[PDB]
């Protein structure tokens, strides 16, 4: 809380590491990242056929399927490929992402009780203006300065091209990799044009199907709203299929708010209406609601898409100002110093800049340590097939 404002403060300082968040939230956010990895757990268990989505749904061997139902398979496994997708080649980088700011900050600024690469720096002007060095100090000073800054600038380098990646990659999830990979606003586009067709055919049969498929979207809209209000995660991310194929995927510690559990239990009373109810009010609120529901969250994942990519252009943009400014201190500025023997403003802003970027690394570490690690199908929904209420009678 405190430390996101202070981040913002020290974003102008000199040989800082610029304005390392985004709105609210470090630029790397933990809360994010979890939400939209809830968004792909629930697309990486999508069920590619019929049994697959008789079985996903718990809809009983004695009902029948219309045909029309059939276009939904076709749309599920390009969904469902685009979140094994995303799981092999963007999530990766992310937490790499966070992982070089940590080794940077942690390289300049220190360690805990020990010197960080901006003591050493100093302590090298020291030698450099100290008119009892000899010649041969200052020359080895100058050399041991200029190096380890070298150092410094070419991991910079690596870190805006890293970035750069993670907007490339963000551009092929979005729009596709001229591929096998189908972009995201081609499935949303899919799965709204799917979502309109099945619900004129088979959303309006009943007044108790108006009823309950719009109590499911009521539930969906109401559930997200918490979702994005609730800004803070203090647990390690995990996920949780409690609610079930009608909403999916939620991070396991929103279980923890009231409304959400509550949520719970009137999922749990529409699943027994739905259980006894008529076959064809009964197959169509499953399948129809769920369909909704996966609408919603590929709007989501659009939306976010579109901001992440925003966001690792700045990261980017903040890497390069990072590199030229070590550049600019190894060089024009190290040459001031020897003309002038004055290194003191250089100094106070290393000691400030060394203070930030401590800041800067311990967002990014607890980061890492907080973010979740670890068509033929369908495997992945087996063990949430057993553990959520849903699926026992």
């Amino acid at each position: 809380h405190s430390l996101i404002h202070t981040i913002k403060l020290n974003s102008n300082k000199k040989y800082g590491p610029g304005d390392m968040t985004n709105g609210n939230q470090f630029i790397i956010s933990k809360q994010e990242w979890a939400t939209i990895g809830a968004y792909i757990q629930t697309g990486l268990g999508l069920p590619v056929n019929e049994q697959q989505l008789r079985t996903h749904v718990n809809l009983s061997q004695d009902i029948s399927i219309p045909s029309d139902f059939s276009q939904l398979y076709d749309v599920y496994c390009s969904d469902k490929t685009s979140a094994e997708w995303w799981n092999k080649n963007l999530y990766p980088l992310i937490i790499k992402s966070a992982n070089d700011i940590a080794s940077y900050g942690f390289k300049v600024a220190g360690d805990p009780s020990i010197d960080g690469y901006f003591k050493k720096l100093q302590d090298e002007l020291d030698n450099i203006v100290d008119n009892n060095s000899d010649d041969d100090a200052i020359a080895k000073a100058i050399k041991d300065f200029k190096a380890r800054c070298g150092i410094l600038i070419k991991e910079a380098k690596q870190y805006e091209e890293a970035a750069k990646n993670i907007v490339t990659s963000l551009d092929q999830f979005l729009h596709g990799d001229q591929k096998k990979l189908e972009g995201v606003i081609n499935i949303q586009k899919r799965l709204k044009e799917v979502q309109t067709a099945l619900n004129q055919a088979h959303g309006e049969s009943s007044p108790a199907h108006k009823e309950l498929l719009e109590k499911v979207k009521n539930l969906k809209t109401t559930l997200e709203r918490t979702i994005k209000a609730e800004q803070d995660l203090e647990k390690k991310v995990e996920y949780s299929f409690l609610l079930g194929p009608l909403l999916g995927f939620v991070v396991y510690e929103i279980l923890e708010n009231t409304a959400v559990q509550h949520i719970k239990n009137q999922i749990d009373e529409i699943k027994k209406q739905l259980d006894s109810a008529q076959h064809d009010l009964d197959r169509d609120v499953k399948i129809i609601g769920m369909l909704n529901s996966i609408n919603t969250d590929i709007d989501n994942l659009y939306s976010q898409g579109q901001e992440a990519i925003k966001v690792f252009q700045k990261l980017q943009g903040i890497w390069a100002t990072i590199g030229a400014q070590i550049e600019n201190l190894r060089t024009t500025s190290l040459q001031e110093v020897q003309d002038s023997d004055d290194a003191d403003e250089i100094q106070i802003e290393l000691e400030d800049a060394s203070d930030a970027w401590l800041v800067v690394a311990q967002e990014a570490r607890d980061f890492t340590l907080n973010a979740y690690s670890t068509c033929p199908e369908n495997n992945f929904m087996i063990y949430w097939y057993n553990n959520s209420d849903w699926y026992n009678n």
